[PDB]
């Protein structure tokens, strides 16, 4: 079912501030490592005029090495899929919502994401281009009322050497039961390996494991 090698391909639709934009993917991931890598590629909308980091985070808990004494929530829902429905709280008031449906035919993971972004101050780091990279976290991951959650706060670090500081809460649904896990911590990290002047193009990595 789930083999050691998965391609992936993924469509974002969104908008942030207004700013409507449409972002293809297409990858390869390894569910067992905990590992993948994606290229994303801004087919309207682009030039995008706010920091790409905020989108990051959006593009499968599926790819993240699960001991074999935690149930793996995400590896189990498959052939069928499952969604997940994440809210982003900015320290500045900034906000996003983001939900992907994922879905599973052959070796191909597919995934369907929604995002939208607002309140986002136009001289705030965002609007201003001014983010380099999220700090590697760690997600606090709770089954509550038959559904799973993932509690974390994220950091994005500043051109100045400050922190941008976020909220993010996730709520996992598979769509069949399945082993819910007992409260456990996923960390993981995302980098963005390369990416073009405009961030047209983008090659974006990513690596989490359970415990």
């Amino acid at each position: 079912v789930i083999k050691p090698e998965m391609k992936i391909k993924l469509r974002m639709e969104g908008a942030v501030n207004g700013h409507k934009f449409v972002i293809e993917g297409e990858g390869i991931g390894k569910p067992y490592e905990g590992t993948q890598t994606l290229d994303l590629t801004v087919e309207e909308g682009a030039p995008l005029p706010f920091s790409y980091d905020i989108l990051t985070p959006a593009f499968n808990r599926a790819f993240t090495k699960y001991p074999e004494d935690i149930p793996d929530y995400f590896k189990q829902a498959f052939p069928e899929g499952y969604s997940w429905e994440r809210s982003m709280t900015y320290e500045d008031q900034g906000i996003c919502i983001a939900t992907s449906d994922i879905t599973m035919e052959g070796d191909c993971f597919f995934y369907e994401i929604r995002f939208d972004g607002t309140n986002f101050p136009p001289n705030g780091p965002v609007m201003q281009k001014k983010t380099l990279k999220w700090e590697p976290s760690t997600d606090k991951m709770y089954v509550e009322d038959g559904v799973l959650k993932g509690d974390v706060e994220m950091a994005l670090l500043l051109e100045g050497g400050g922190h941008y500081r976020c909220d993010f809460k996730t709520t996992y649904k598979a769509k069949k039961d399945v082993r819910l896990p007992d409260a456990h911590e996923v960390d993981y990290r995302i980098e963005i390996l390369s990416h073009d002047k405009d961030y047209n193009k983008v090659r974006l990595y990513e690596h989490a494991e359970a415990r």
